[PDB]
């Protein structure tokens, strides 16, 4: 597999860790992932130095992952700091992997490449997440495709008018406008749908009202696979900045070359105290996201073989302008990264 | 991946397929099985162009078939009929693979190999399963295998008549005995008969009539089974009767419907897949079937095939 | 991918084999094991000569192992007996390969590689297994792990204290003394463990334990485990002799013989319960749990070039390993 390891990626949410370890695969590379007695996010390689056990199958000791096969004891720098066996000698060898942590935007970032080049500063900007004028709910899941395949998905949110028809077709889908802007390292696809009544999805947002609305369903990709996305509704010809909108968190970290994490979230300004608006987002979550994406996407994944040994090609629509850019960059990082 | 993919194959039974498209993969190739309102079957590559989705999760869109992804509307052809997206243009590009399809003798026959060779005349005939003098009941199941074994089980006064893309192998007993299915309906001849035709049809005849009748006027039935590979290590299995005897019988329809009655009985499906899991030691180990007297037929077949791949090994 | 083929291996209990065959993999190599009327075992290929049915889902009649495909019938030395098809003629082709098979120590030892070269006089002895003196409760377990990673688990024993803590346990870890003896083809390491309070198991028979393991190549060990009052003679102690034996399956899973032969409360089923218990719990639980998920570390860790950092509770194991991939890699070089 060829992964991006220079890089940052959620390995996890917040809420997924505790004392109890948390073991999770991030391009190919199993993790042990835990929150330390003082609060302390650590991640260390899920294979102990002396025969390769999990430590995620593990417990602390006075704050210490201790291995459970002959309980060699590590902290969160991956340090061997106790050894029981014989005079209790503790040379370097007995250190373990331990990987950069960023607990930030209610996310836990991790650098799984080098750790010497790990720099918060190229940490994409989700701080919506934590500001408290935003409500969000989200969660995780797991999806048995290639990552691309999810940024693909998310680059063109056009497939919502059929995918996800149910919640999000409108009736203004043929006067769509889009623009694609192109950055330093980020890519935005805007999407405006004018003078449409409000799909499924946005009359719950309006609280059922039905009469005509401007729409917005823009997405910034960062580098490599985060991407946060703006769904918004309004009356007609009342600007943007002032709609209701959700932020939507839309983050994948590569697995294995054939799978993937999935970690999605709502950041909401419109109503923030109201847990029957929260149901909708979860629920929109759970169909959109979990069922019938992930059903699109592992089917393709499915398919790949046969378009691999066949020599098929995509081709391409004028709505994949933003989704190829991407895929371009992604590949081109790819390349970088095997240079070095 | 070793098959010969230039050959009429049964994709589904007719039964099977409607306006909600089916997904089926023959000879690793992913089908989009469907009815159009016309009635006529389609049957697309189940990859959209675009990017990749499985058409038959899609639904018709005024008789056309829309990709679940992003709704590119196809004809039966293959042809892209519709793109919502900007201008809307439809270049070639966008079109998605058709396969010959024929819907005959209540088969749905597809050919997944070279579509110019394609030559609905050389469908094998399987009449009897739209002969108004004859019942016909059936089904489908699934096995883990590779479809050769199901054929060598199929294929064991004989004779044995070997032609170009078809074999017959005769069974007479004279003062033979009734079958328990047919017994009630009549000093008796029997017949016991099949018929393969390549790469994996087979027709078989089991009759039985007094003494001197003419076989065609025999108690009989005439009995389907078509194999179609999946992957190299599974198969599909079409079975069905065409009978004469007891055919306003629901009962009788019932047990000729029955798989494990008709086509593969549990304890065969177990040995015939276990068969399967012990390929890799076989090839490994340069391992090769010992024949019986009882395997003539089969090796016949078996050899047909070999040389129907070898053609298509370059 | 890599086994020493030329050497016994323990394919069944005695117990598990019937005249209905049991089909298990050793080796790569599928067998079909069975006993005969005359009580004979046998062992054949798991791949019928005709078309490569199991036969290891067939019966016998009259003693011989008939395919359930089409009923050819076999002999204990794979000849075959019976075609009941055409003029029932049996050429020589239709023989299946028959493995050389010792029952012995209340086990079943199978030959799978060169069969000209099967001593049994180098079958390891088990002999407190059929021994009066003793009494013998044990069974199989079946693990997802390459067999040398139960051989490493067995070989350092002091993974007990923290694998097996519940049952275990022992303060005097502290002050573990353990002594490798090394001969030919047989590694052993020893230990005392003094002046102790006895684990939760020897309590359920201060305190001095022993918990001694030999291995024979190829991976066959017996252990001994032992508690008597401080002070007392290793050899007048109430212990058990564990039969721990793996034979590998394919590349990435083994089978597990397991076994306690026990010199003390032997007319006693209470005491039968508690050891039965511990190899439920012990065996084929926590120390399964911990060699799969090592075997499902392995890519990363040969992909990466990772080597095992070895602490002062290794050189058993250490030896051990060395000894079989010394064998694995002089029969591969041949
Ligand atoms: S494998 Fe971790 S201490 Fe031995
Ligand atoms: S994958 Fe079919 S329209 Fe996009
Ligand atoms: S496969 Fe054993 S008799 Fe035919
Ligand atoms: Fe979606
Ligand atoms: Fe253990």
């Amino acid at each position: 597999a060829t992964f991006v390891r220079n890089a940052w990626y959620v390995a996890a949410l917040p809420e997924e860790l505790s004392e109890k370890p948390l073991g999770r695969t991030i391009l190919d590379t199993p993790l042990a992932l835990y929150r330390q007695p003082d609060g302390v996010v650590a991640a260390l390689l899920d294979i102990c130095p002396h025969r390769f056990a999990p430590l995620s199958d593990g417990i602390l000791v006075n704050g210490h992952l201790q291995c459970p096969y002959h309980g060699l004891e590590f902290d969160g720098g991956g340090q061997c700091v106790h050894n029981p066996h014989g005079n209790g000698a503790r040379p370097a060898s007995l250190n373990v992997r331990s990987f950069p942590v960023v607990e930030r935007d209610a996310l836990i970032w991790i650098w799984p490449g080098d750790p010497a080049l790990a720099d918060p500063g190229a940490i994409p900007d989700f701080g919506c997440r934590v500001d408290p004028a935003y409500r969000t709910v989200g969660g995780y899941g797991h999806v048995d495709c290639n990552y691309k395949l999810l940024v693909d998905n998310l680059m063109d949110l056009g497939h919502a008018q059929y995918v996800h028809r149910a919640n999000a077709q409108t009736d203004a889908f043929d006067r769509l406008e889009r623009e694609v802007i192109v950055g330093d390292g980020e890519i935005q696809a805007l999407m405006k749908i004018p003078g449409g009544t409000p799909s499924v999805l946005m009359a719950k947002f309006l609280r059922g009202a039905n009469t005509p609305v401007d729409a917005w369903n823009d997405i910034r990709w960062n580098k490599v696979s985060a991407m946060l996305n703006f769904i918004a509704v309004a009356p007609e010809g009342t600007p943007k900045e002032q709609s209701i909108h959700s932020r939507g968190t839309h983050i994948l970290t590569p697995e294995t070359e054939a799978s993937c994490h999935y970690f999605f979230g709502s950041s909401r300004n419109f109503g923030i105290d109201d847990p029957e608006m929260d149901g909708v987002l979860r629920s929109w979550q759970a169909q959109a996201l979990v069922k019938e994406d992930k059903v699109v996407v592992e089917a393709i994944e499915r398919r790949r073989a046969y378009v691999e040994a066949n020599g098929i090609r995509p081709a391409m629509l004028s709505c994949d302008e933003a989704a190829v850019r991407v895929s371009r960059e992604i590949e081109k990082l790819e390349q970088l990264e095997a240079a070095r």
